[PDB]
């Protein structure tokens, strides 16, 4: 059972207001035919337009919410809404566009999907709360057939052009007019009571209902993200590399070792409380400190309440030494903390919009992250950039312009002239640091943290 069988039953009750008289007994096979598409008994990689919840989860980067509303069928204008916030009006003669015939609407659809998805996925997954008009509008902008490759590259085809009779991926589809072999999933098939707004509003206050198709499209995709990544979490699913994943993860480890190593040297805490991932390793293995670990998996719904993580009876005295929260999201960090908190508002190809202000950060695995909250950091301050090193000043082994920086905390800089080795390492560290920050990570530290305390470790 890799794919969804076309002979699987589809509950049609949600469809009967737009499609009155629709049979109760319905399969995907019959529904696809009713949508005006012909499958022709084809064993060519596209067995069904519809996919399973498990196939949808593996392809979350392709999710595009889609809703169609009657503007007043046949000669009835339709408002096509997408979770990108776009509303297009198709005539059969929060951005709102005036009514235009399908021949030009389809060009806009292909441009919009290609720009949204080219750096995210090899396909499109239309996320629906199906009532009828969305399924019946598909024939006007969608073509299907065997799985194909792009005319200009090796990627799978996502678009077709009637002008040239050719196929293209999201990167080479300029001027293309048809969406080719898209996928779709109907959230109503999952078993819900009541309408879309009543199910969406149970878990989210950020998306409102301005009574337009894009609002419904956004709510549908949000509800799907909540069901698949908030109330149900699967960290075994692997996602492909689409950007700077490897560099970001390597930078995260480098910055963690740097910041924790310097905090221990500058303030000499006798104990460190490491709160978070149950598979955590000591990030500063040579430190003298009593290292104590506390298990907490990544919170995907609301940030952990500090009172539940720490109280209800471990050193028990979390107030002793320092607390390390490396991507362990809490409502209010204690004053004696070293913190790395992912900022959900960051715009990137790894960060997808999520539920109730949260975001879906997809880097090797998918992590729904609760909304970034500035009040969580009131007992702390932003951690400034700095580079520290106690390693010998020795080159061993890329040209050189002399480094001058007040934040290069090394013996050579204390001595008045940064050596080549420490200048190379500083610049590499700065690149890693900027990579991590730009990926959305934010760093916070206890107010007494002062890098001036690091210079005296060079005696
Ligand atoms: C072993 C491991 O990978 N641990 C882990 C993963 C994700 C974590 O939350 C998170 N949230 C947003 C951005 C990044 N990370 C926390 C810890
Ligand atoms: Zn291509
Ligand atoms: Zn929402
Ligand atoms: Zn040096």
């Amino acid at each position: 059972p890799t794919h969804l069988s076309v002979d699987t039953k589809f509950k049609t009750e949600g469809l009967c207001v737009d499609i009155p008289g629709i049979p109760k007994d319905m399969t995907y096979r019959r529904l696809i035919s009713m949508m005006g598409f012909k499958m022709n008994y084809q064993v060519n990689g596209y067995p069904n337009m519809f996919i399973t919840r498990e196939e949808a989860i593996r392809h979350v980067r392709a999710w595009i919410g889609f809703d169609v509303e009657g503007c007043h069928g046949t000669n009835l204008p339709l408002q096509l809404g997408f979770s990108t916030g776009v509303n297009l009006v198709a005539v059969p003669t929060p951005l709102m566009y005036k009514g235009l015939p399908w021949n030009v609407v389809r060009i806009k659809i292909v441009q919009m999907l290609s720009d949204t998805l080219k750096n995210l996925s090899d396909r499109v997954v239309f996320v629906l709360w199906a009532h009828g008009f969305e399924l019946t509008s598909m024939k006007y902008f969608v073509k299907i057939g065997p799985e194909r490759t792009c005319c200009l590259c090796d990627r799978r085809a996502t678009c077709f052009s009637t002008a040239s009779d050719t196929y293209a991926c999201w990167h080479h589809s300029i001027g293309f007019d048809y969406v080719y072999n898209p996928f779709m999933i109907d959230v109503q098939q999952w078993g819900f009571t009541g309408n879309l707004q009543s199910n969406h509003d149970l878990y989210c206050q950020v998306h409102g209902n301005a009574h337009v198709a894009s609002c419904d499209a956004i709510m549908t995709r949000c509800l799907a993200v909540h069901e698949c990544f908030v109330k149900r979490v699967d960290w075994t699913i692997e996602y492909p590399i689409i950007g700077d994943e490897l560099k970001i993860n390597a930078a995260c480890r480098k910055v963690q070792h740097m910041v924790v190593k310097a905090a221990l040297l500058a303030d000499k805490f006798p104990v460190l409380h490491d709160i978070g991932n149950p598979k955590a390793i000591k990030c500063v293995p040579q430190a003298d400190v009593e290292w104590k670990f506390y298990d907490a998996q990544p919170c995907s719904d609301k940030a952990y309440k500090i009172e539940e993580l720490f109280y209800s009876y471990h050193s028990d005295k979390f107030t002793d030494g320092v607390c390390l929260f490396w991507n362990c999201n809490v409502d209010r960090y204690p004053a004696n903390s070293i913190v790395c908190r992912f900022d959900t508002r960051v715009l990137s190809n790894l960060n997808l919009p999520g539920c109730d202000g949260g975001s879906l950060y997809v880097n090797k695995h998918a992590f729904h992250t609760p909304a970034f909250d500035k009040s969580a950091f009131v007992n702390l301050k932003q951690l400034p950039f700095f580079y520290y090193s106690d390693s010998p000043c020795e080159s061993h082994g890329i040209d050189y312009v002399p480094l001058k920086s007040a934040t290069c905390i090394t013996r050579c800089n204390l001595g008045g002239a940064v050596c080549r080795h420490h200048a190379n390492e500083y610049r590499l560290y700065l690149d890693a640091y900027n990579m991590m920050i730009s990926a959305g990570f934010s760093l916070w530290v206890y107010k007494q943290f002062d890098t001036y305390n690091l210079w005296n470790t060079f005696t």
